[PDB]
Parts: structure tokens; sequence; C-alpha cells
């Protein structure tokens, strides 16, 4: 599984977290939009998205930022499957970092 969610009351929330070229990295806020967070959700096979979340909700995380540019339509089997413009964000810090809450 190269999603998690970290920092969170349980397993079905926190922040989301993308496994990608052997390092853990977080996904900025910019245009973290709720058809993103049902991807996540649905990929970690949780019924549904609940909520996005902005600005490190479940506090920052380490290490690279991997996803600023990311667009779901809602229905990809993972975020992998979203249309990303790159890999590695400079333009964002941790405490950007994005949530999710699902089922
Ligand atoms: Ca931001």
């Amino acid at each position: 599984k190269t999603v998690r969610l970290v920092g969170g009351s349980g397993a079905h929330e926190g922040r989301v977290e993308i496994f990608h070229q052997g390092q853990w990295g977080t996904i900025c806020d910019d245009r973290w939009d709720i058809r993103a967070g049902q991807v996540v959700c649905r990929s970690l096979g949780y019924q549904e998205v609940l909520a996005v979340h902005k600005r490190a909700h479940f506090g920052q995380g380490t290490g690279p930022i991997w996803l600023n540019e990311v667009m779901c339509f809602g229905r990809e089997s993972s975020i992998e499957n979203c249309k990303i413009n790159q890999w590695g964000v400079l333009s964002c810090s941790h405490s950007e970092d994005a949530g999710v809450t699902c089922t």
C-alpha cells in the first residue's frame, strides 16, 4: 500500500502520506479537494470521504512533499492514477500538509 494516514484519532483519518521513490512524503493543501479525498479514502478501503483538511490539521509531516499539482475527477482507484503534473514540491512547506477523514 502506497498511501497511509497519520496523526489522526483512528486509522480512518489523518495526514495523507504517499510512498514514492523509496520515501514517504506528504501532499500540499494548495489544490487539495474533496475529489482527491474520496480517491484516497476509497483506495484505503473506506466507503466514503467525510472531510478534507488543510494547513497540517493532523500535524506536520517531515521529509519530501511529494504532490501539489494533482487533480482527481473522483473515481480513480488511487491517487497515483490522478493527474499529476510533477512529483516533488518546493513551493510548499509542511505547515500545508493535507489531511482527510474517511468513513
Ligand atoms: Ca496552501
